[PDB]
């Protein structure tokens, strides 16, 4: 019932994601010099360094907001990919499965703790 615990749980999970080779494409923003059409396709860039900085700045109120930005990393990869068999997109799908496997308990515990708080 700790309604703050999600923040360190997310820091920990971001540390695991940064250790994961599959996060290599989405640590930093897309260099628009290497992908000159990126912003023609993607309205809202997102990456894991931006998510970590937002968290560490105290600019997430809940793990749902962090989850929305991480999911945007993955949806951007899916929107930008020329092929469902692309290397970078394939890395996104594995990393997404990993993230969803790990974030589920963080969301559940937070929502449970908030419900207890508001009982
Ligand atoms: C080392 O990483 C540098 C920053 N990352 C980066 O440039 N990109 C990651 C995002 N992205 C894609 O999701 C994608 C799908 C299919 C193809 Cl190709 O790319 C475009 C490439």
């Amino acid at each position: 019932y700790d309604i703050q615990a999600w923040k360190k749980q997310c820091e920990e999970l971001l540390n695991l994601i940064f250790q994961c080779e599959d996060s290599e494409p989405f640590r930093q923003p897309v260099d628009l010099l290497e992908y000159p059409d990126y912003r023609d396709i993607i309205d809202t860039p997102m990456d894991f360094a931006t998510v970590r900085e937002t968290l560490e700045a105290g600019n997430y109120e809940s793990p749902m907001e962090l989850c929305k930005d991480v999911r945007l990393i993955f949806s951007n990869s899916k929107a930008y990919t020329p092929s469902k068999r692309s290397r970078i997109y394939s890395m996104s799908l594995r990393l997404s499965a990993f993230f969803e496997e790990h974030i589920s308990s963080v969301l559940s515990d937070y929502k449970s703790a908030l419900r207890f708080h508001k009982r």
